[PDB]
């Protein structure tokens, strides 16, 4: 129940990069005990337009390592300090349903230009 990811604030091309690391611990997901996971990028306040990346999807596993790159170009400093960067980890299964497993929020205004910082917390419910 959780999650480590990397982000780079380039200001120079004005680019958000998103490096998700991995999960660890993943409860319990489909009704035979195994588990796809995968990553899906979403950055709000914004338009739905294509503010939205999608990141790889891992099969059959309980602790996926996904050191996956997510790149968000268009981005400026003004939105930088006005967006908020939430990383949403879902479960995919059969074409039946699905069950979320974690997300998480931060501020953007939080990056500092031409800087890398490392995140490790725990996911949280949501409704
Ligand atoms: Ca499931
Ligand atoms: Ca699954």
């Amino acid at each position: 129940g959780a999650l480590e990811f990397s982000l780079l604030y380039d200001q120079d091309n004005s680019n958000l990069q998103c490096t998700i690391i991995r999960a660890k611990g993943l409860k319990p997901m489909d009704s035979n005990g195994l588990a796809d996971p995968y990553v899906k990028l979403h950055l709000l306040p914004g338009a739905s337009k294509s503010n939205k990346l999608r990141t790889k999807t891992l099969r059959n596993t309980r602790n996926p390592v996904w050191n996956e790159t997510l790149q968000y170009h268009g981005i400026t400093e003004e939105d930088m300090q006005r967006k908020t960067l939430r990383i949403s980890v879902c479960d995919e299964d059969k074409f039946g349903h699905n069950e979320f497993i974690g997300e998480t929020r931060f501020s953007l205004k939080k990056l500092k230009a031409n800087q890398r910082k490392n995140f490790n917390i725990c996911l949280e419910r949501v409704i």
